[PDB]
Parts: C-alpha cells; sequence; structure tokens
C-alpha cells in the first residue's frame, strides 16, 4: 500500500482542500474525510501513529492542532508545519521553537505556492522513490 | 510540589486578571514554575522558550491549563504532557461561547487527565477542590 500521510488543520477550508489534494499524489491522506470526543481523540491518535509524515497547517490557532503536534513529536514523527504570515498572526513560539530543521520543520509560505512547496518537500526526502 | 500553569499568550492579555487569580491560588499548593511568564507582558528566542517550557513541564508534579483561548502552544504543551503521563487539569469556560477542541475534551480519562467546565467566579474554589 501507498505511504500514509496525516494532514492536520483546525476544525482556510479552500487552502486545506488544496493541501489535501496535493498530498494525495504522495499517498493516502488519512484525515481526508475529516477535512471534507473520546472516539475522535482515539481515531486521530491511531492515524498519527500510522502516519509516515504529518503535514500541519498552523496558521489558525487551535488547541487540537497543537495537541496533535505534541503527540506527534512524542511519537518521533516526521513533521512539516505550514504557516502563512499574510494572516497577520505571530506563530506560537512553542511551534517555531520545536523546529530542528530536519525531523520537525516550520515553513512560512504564501498561499499561491503551497503545491510547489509540498512537491519540494517530498522531492528532498521522498516517501516512494522515483522510477528510472 | 512543582506546579506548571499553562495558559495562552492571547489569554495572558484577554484573561490577565483571571490568570493572575489562578497563579495566586496555585501558589498556596506549591511552586508555580511559569509564574514569571504569566506576570510578563507578552520573544527572546523561540528555541530557548521551547526548551525552557519543556524542562519545567518535565519537572512538574501537576499541569493546570487554562484552555478557553485557542492556542497552538497550549495544545502542544498538553500533548507533550500527556506523552509524559503528567497529572493534568484543564479549565475551560463555556460562557466564552467557544466549543473546546474535541482533542482536548477527548484526551480526558476523568482521573489523570481531567477537563472541567467552569465560570470565572468559582475558579479558586475549584482549585481548592482539586488539591484537597
Ligand atoms: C470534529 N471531528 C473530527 N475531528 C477530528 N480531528 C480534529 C479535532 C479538533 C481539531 C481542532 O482544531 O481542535 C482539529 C481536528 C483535525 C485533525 C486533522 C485534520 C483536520 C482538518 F482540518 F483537516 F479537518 C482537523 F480538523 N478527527 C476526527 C476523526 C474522525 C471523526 C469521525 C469520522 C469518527 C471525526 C473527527
Ligand atoms: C512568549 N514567551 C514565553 N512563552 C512561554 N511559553 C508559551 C509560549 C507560547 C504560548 C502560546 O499560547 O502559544 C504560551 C506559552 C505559555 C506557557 C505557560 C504559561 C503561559 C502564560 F499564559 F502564563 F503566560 C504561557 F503564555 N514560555 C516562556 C518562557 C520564558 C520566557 C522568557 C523570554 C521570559 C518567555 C516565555
Amino acid at each position: 500500500m501507498r505511504p500514509a500521510l496525516y494532514f492536520c488543520g483546525s476544525i482556510d477550508r479552500t487552502l486545506y482542500e488544496r493541501i489535501v489534494s496535493r498530498l494525495r499524489r504522495f499517498g493516502t491522506v488519512l484525515t481526508e474525510h475529516v477535512a471534507a470526543d473520546r472516539l475522535i481523540h482515539e481515531q486521530d491518535l491511531e492515524w498519527l501513529q500510522q502516519a509516515d509524515v504529518v503535514v500541519a497547517e498552523v496558521t489558525q490557532p487551535s488547541l487540537g492542532v497543537g495537541y496533535e503536534l505534541g503527540r506527534a513529536v512524542a511519537f518521533n514523527k516526521r513533521i512539516l508545519c505550514l504557516f502563512r504570515p499574510q494572516s497577520g498572526r505571530v506563530l506560537s513560539a512553542m511551534i517555531r521553537g520545536a523546529a530542528d530543521g530536519s525531523r520537525f520543520q516550520v515553513w512560512d509560505y504564501e498561499e499561491g505556492e503551497v503545491e510547489a512547496l509540498l512537491d519540494r518537500y517530498f522531492e528532498a526526502d521522498p516517501l516512494e522513490e522515483n522510477l528510472y
């Protein structure tokens, strides 16, 4: 089966659909139907552990997104966070500070470039190798 | 006891008097590791901030989190705290009109991780109940 990708965002919808649509080129997006409480917590936890990579849109402040990122770090997951400074917000220091430039990355982006940034991210460290 | 008070930067401005009341009450039970962060007008290095909060979180006997304001930082600290199996109390005000994230309400096991809905006037009596 294809790699499993976890898309994390705040429960924007047009941008989230573009992110999920692009990530489907790299594998199954486990949270695709969520994008489209104990039971919810358990299901997201099951999917986070299954994920090969966690891609989180962290522009909208969310306790849920933050919590899933904290659990993901504790699971030693490969994490990419996407933040849009054009929102006007200052990203939480806890999320910027968690970055280590390798396993946990935080990229500031402009809405128009998100598809190109996701291709860049998987070209540098693919989940499936390219054909010859 | 070492007590970790977890609140949001936004809540530290909009709920300043309420955060001061919570920190003041918590001091009757032990040392509040984050007292100086709550007293500050909120950055000095995001990695330094992350490492400091993570050191205090690791050392804490109990984490008391005010989760009424959505915050990626408060969510992240709660996710790291659950991975450490910290004893956690989350305080949420439904009069705010907010719907607390399913991820936070769903993390409750009702004993180790508890989430209490409250009205601001009763917070001192509720913290006395919790530590009694
Ligand atoms: C509210 N319903 C369900 N939420 C969730 N996760 C959340 C919970 C809270 C938060 C928050 O911002 O606090 C955000 C999320 C969330 C996580 C990943 C992606 C997205 C996306 F942005 F893509 F949509 C999210 F919103 N997981 C689910 C998993 C199964 C089911 C049923 C099918 C069983 C229901 C749910
Ligand atoms: C922003 N500055 C500093 N933040 C923090 N933690 C945060 C980071 C982000 C968030 C967020 O909501 O996203 C919230 C917190 C936070 C954590 C616990 C208590 C509070 C309280 F509400 F009580 F105030 C918090 F706000 N730790 C620090 C630790 C040392 C220093 C020195 C420079 C003085 C600075 C800081």
